DNA sequence: CTGTTGGCAAGCCAGGATCTGAACAATACCGTCATCGAGCACTGCACAGA
């Protein structure tokens, strides 16, 4: 569950190896952060699944509040307060609703993981030019981090698969803050911005799924229903044992 | 064996005009994204029975 355990990689503002944090040890601590993996792109997709996350979970009452949330972290009760009616719907491996997915995929062969490795693959020249195996076994950050990145940055895998609200690529643009907390933070709507942004179905769309060919007024579909917004037809496979993620 | 020297080298004036210098037609195409499942091929597989 990506509200509970651990999944994010982080690593000190300016220190060295990396560890893999928790939500909630990342909003309730004065500790200065950094997000740390291989590849930009991945970081600014799990930057977008935070903010994105921060966005439905704890969006500020006024101006006044949110300058002081960047200022002082929560305490850990607050922030089970608010992560509590939100558990349910972040779940990688889940009977009937699995994060961003879709139970009962018809598909004949089994997808490799560098589909969602976002350049790894895609062109002619891709396999020549690039180092092969590095979708054999993904973690479990990495995996959530590639199909968020999937639905928002990259284009459809390909024929019969459709591209994110925004279209194909969009550019993504957050404020920077000093952390990861702060950052965070920062690209939250406060609540009254929040109902201005969007004056419908506020339900994700694993689990209220997207019926085929109907056509969708922009106006109604909500805001986390937008934010976590699937365009494609997904299903992870059982997950393997310990070792390294490639 | 022995072969020279001085003194001197110009000035005037004059070089053109006419009129003319192009048009047409034509400049390419292919491949270097991907998806899904189906319909339809090499291609070995032993055999059973010939």
């Amino acid at each position: 569950n990506l509200l509970i355990d651990n999944w994010i990689p982080v690593r000190p503002r300016n220190g060295g190896k990396v560890q893999i944090i928790n939500l909630q040890s990342l909003y309730c601590s004065r500790d200065q952060w950094r997000l740390s993996l291989p590849r930009d792109d991945m970081e600014l997709a799990a930057l977008a699944l935070l903010v994105c996350i921060g966005q439905i979970i704890a969006p500020a009452k006024d101006d006044v509040e949110f300058r002081h949330r960047i200022m002082n972290p929560l305490t850990e009760d607050e922030f089970q307060q608010l992560i509590a009616p939100w558990i349910d719907m972040f779940y990688l491996n889940h009977a009937e609703h699995p994060f961003m997915q879709t139970k009962g995929v018809k598909a004949n062969d089994v997808t490799p993981m560098e589909k969602l490795l976002a350049g790894v693959s895609g062109a002619t020249n891709c396999a020549f030019v690039n180092q092969p195996g590095q979708g054999e076994a993904l973690c479990g950050g990495c995996t959530a981090i590639a199909l968020f990145n999937q639905a928002n940055q990259a284009p459809g895998f390909g024929g019969g698969f459709k591209s994110g609200l925004r279209g194909g690529t969009p550019v993504t643009t957050f404020v920077r803050g000093i952390d990861l907390r702060s950052t965070v933070l920062l690209n939250v709507l406060t609540l009254p911005r929040l109902q201005k942004q969007f004056p419908t179905e506020n339900q994700p769309t694993w689990i209220k799924p997207i019926k085929s060919n109907e056509s969708i007024p922009a106006s109604s579909i909500g805001f986390v229903r937008g934010l976590f917004w699937q365009p494609a037809h997904i299903e992870l496979c059982d997950p393997i044992g310990i070792g390294k993620c490639s």
